[PDB]
């Protein structure tokens, strides 16, 4: 039985994919897993989440080892982007990770490292341990990241200022609009960190991705066979998705109990992930749009911010004492007493999304969220905010046909309550709504097939374990 | 009942479309047809093809009259392109065609002339007979040909040296790379012959094309309604395609018998049309790529040439006595004894492509070939060589999504056996392969709809017969 160590980047958005991957391997592929989870400075949430997961392993086939964050406040400023921040954190923690692996009683045979932990190459190489990246999102975004080194040299000026879509060899073309956050401003350090990340991928022995063949056959084939791309990559790709939490059934969840009282596929779940937050004006538009729709809803709400759309990613612990009602339109909660259920800070998305009464998901198009929705056969309103979400949203709406979206990107134009209402009703009242759901259910099934024995993703994991064992010479 | 005469240009590429058109009109539109087929000096292929078609007409509603080629060796030289050659041939045969039509017991009411026979205007006009061109290819190429008169005056220097794509009003933009052969070298006489051809179209009473509305709705609309284009065209367009041979089921075809022994959609058919030939180096790369793919194949091979990619166009009868094995890598045939079947010179392409075991087509993107594939629901590897094929290949790969292709044009960069293998496996092993096939089958159905009663193409033929009868005042 192999020992594999998986390094998790800071934040729940990265920690969860890693935990899920480790669980997947331990359960379905009979592997010992050690998750090296890079912690954030301010979340007893993340830490106690880890304590609850360590408590559940009687079988110790999975073990969790936290990596304490190094203080980088002296390295950053008010304009430093989360991309850059995570990269820096990882880099500054590399010595600690070295000492950890060195101090391990029994070494890992392999090391799989989250998207931001690509800077840990030297440690794996030094110890002579098989090294892979986990890209817990789309192959499209991976292809963009890799080929970005080429774009950097072939394109002058900002990508956002281009007239023609970016053509990644063998992939679907990307409009300036839908680019990932690093490519928005090339003058920003996160951009160069990103081009660098794109290159760093290729230095690993392989790349796991949380997608599958059915979902992205063309992009995956491009990574494997497109000659321009392969000139850059030259290492195996492992579509192993869609990996997500299996639903833990809680009898004491009042949200679930409200949902039990609802009709099948009658509820819209509304959430922008752990990181997402809306502006005051947009959150107001949203409150009223939901009201106007007269559809039933469950809405995870956070205090609004008119700054960065992911500014709640590291700052969810910042104790804003204000009640929900204070940053909602007055009496909204009084008027939607029957119609909806407003949830503070976080909820068990998965358990919610698996509930029969849920029939719609207004999402930021975070890949974890997306996967969770699709695997439960839920159609979506695409509301991209940060990271790669615009790109995923383009994929979801245009190509896959499992989501609808505003005429202009939410991050570009205010989505008014009239449009919000209209979208919500399309999803929840109309036949367009039905057919979106059917497609999402088809994707649900294709995903179930990929993960089930002999599926592309099951097999891709077997190929991975092969790759690892062939390297243990 | 109308009498229509259809003039065919030299070579199988042109003769077949004309035969098919005549058959289509005679059968489905109850018309008397007389096909005036301009012959090549050396093809028992062309002649026996004619014998097979003459044998089928007990009803003589279609009759075939050969036009013997005139000797033009004194008019050409070693640098004279096939474009120019065909134009000259036609021109020099014009008197003979005149005497033929003049000597006809009962005149044709109309005259439809192949792409290269646009120089027969004077004969039709003189006799006062309705005159049309048949453009047995894409509307995109037609639009380019017509608008080329404008490009000539608006662009200085070579098209191949332009930075921006050529924009034909109302159509998809064309990269320098994908231009038709005449536009490659403007200093060449074939270029001016081509600009001239583009203009000549517009002097006819109408233009038939072997495409349909579903396939090229926007280009067709542009021809009809774009003001810039209409300033040049001002005559009706008739999308009547996709017209091709109906499959004649042949007793002692050994290729068909090999195919019978194969699995469904397990065979790659490989062919570069009547004209196409590969360089020695490329044909070697190809042999090995097919070998490496470990996919089953049927491959129509011709002796290689490092010169003109269509240099087998007028030499298709010339029995080069060299065995296949002499211009293939040694023992290739010995090693692929089980895996493939290498065919010399010609093959019932239509009957092969309709065979259940055929699941892939590596093609030069000749429009007849393309149509044959699409109408049988076969996905393609786009390998453009000559004429307009690059442009068709762009259309097939980028827009339609029914073909895959090399990173760089085959005629630009050597396609190595690694890439060949990869492409072949994408098509024949992967899910990308599956979905390309489904799209090709959707096109198959849309085509079936166009041709069936009341379809755009059926109707376009009815519109044509209307046009002819309104001109018989
Ligand atoms: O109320 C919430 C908000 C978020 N999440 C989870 O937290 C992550 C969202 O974080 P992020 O904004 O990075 O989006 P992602 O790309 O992870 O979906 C996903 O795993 C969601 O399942 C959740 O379970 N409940
Ligand atoms: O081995 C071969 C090669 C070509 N063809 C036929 O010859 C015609 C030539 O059309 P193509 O698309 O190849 O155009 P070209 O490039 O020859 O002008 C088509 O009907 C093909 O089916 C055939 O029957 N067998």
């Amino acid at each position: 039985q192999l020992h594999v160590a998986i390094v998790s980047s800071p934040g729940m958005g990265h920690l969860i994919p890693v935990l899920v991957l480790g669980n997947r391997l331990a359960t379905h592929h009979n592997i010992k897993i050690t998750i090296l989870a890079i912690t954030t400075t301010s979340s007893s949430a993340e830490t106690e989440f880890l304590k609850k997961t360590t408590l559940t392993n009687e079988e110790k086939t999975i073990e969790i080892i936290p990596v304490p964050s190094v203080d980088i406040s002296h390295l950053i400023n008010s304009s430093t982007k989360i991309f850059t921040q995570l990269r820096l954190l990882v880099r500054e923690a590399l010595p600690k990770i070295h000492s950890t692996i060195a101090s391990m009683t029994h070494r890992p045979d392999a090391l799989i490292v989250d998207i931001f932990c690509t800077q840990i190459l030297p440690i794996a190489e030094e110890f002579n341990i098989s090294k892979y990246t986990y890209h817990p999102t789309t192959a499209w975004t991976l292809a963009l990241a890799i080929y970005c080194q080429v774009f950097d040299k072939e394109i002058e000026g900002e990508y956002v200022e281009l007239k023609e879509p970016l053509k990644i060899p063998g992939c679907k073309a990307l409009r300036p609009d839908d680019v990932v956050d690093p490519l928005l401003d090339r003058s920003d350090q996160q951009y160069e960190e990103y081009v660098k990340l794109g290159k760093e991928y290729t230095d690993f022995d392989g790349i796991l991705i949380n997608t599958w063949e059915d979902l992205e056959p063309e992009t995956i084939n491009a990574l494997r066979y497109n000659e321009k791309l392969r000139l850059l990559l030259k290492v195996p790709v492992f579509p192993i998705g869609p990996l997500r939490r299996k639903v833990e059934t809680t009898l004491n969840d009042e949200v679930i109990q409200w949902l039990d009282k609802q009709n099948n596929e009658s509820v819209l779940f509304v959430s922008f992930g752990s990181g997402g937050t809306l502006s005051t004006k947009q959150m107001t538009e949203l409150a009223w749009g939901l009201e106007l729709s007269q559809q039933k809803f469950v809405w995870v709400v956070r205090p609004p911010s008119d700054g960065d759309a992911d500014s709640a990613y590291l700052n969810s612990a910042g104790k804003d004492t204000r009640d929900m009602s204070e940053y909602l339109p007055e009496g909204f909660l009084t008027r939607t007493k029957d119609m909806g259920l407003v949830v503070p800070m976080w909820a068990n998305q998965v358990e919610i999304l698996s509930h029969s009464s849920v029939g719609g998901f207004l999402t930021h198009c975070g890949w974890n969220s997306t996967v969770e929705s699709l695997t439960n056969g839920v159609p979506m309103i695409a509301w991209p905010l940060h990271a790669e979400q615009k790109m995923n949203a383009a994929m979801l709406t245009e190509e896959l046909g499992v989501a609808i979206r505003p005429a202009v990107l939410p991050t570009k134009k205010l989505v008014k309550r009239e449009e919000i209402q209209g979208m919500v009703r399309i999803l929840m009242q109309t036949k367009e709504g039905k057919r979106i759901k059917e497609k999402a259910k088809k994707l649900k099934k294709s995903a179930e097939n990929a993960l089930s024995d002999g599926g592309s993703s099951y097999n891709s994991i077997c190929e991975l374990v092969k790759d690892i064992r062939s390297r243990e010479l």
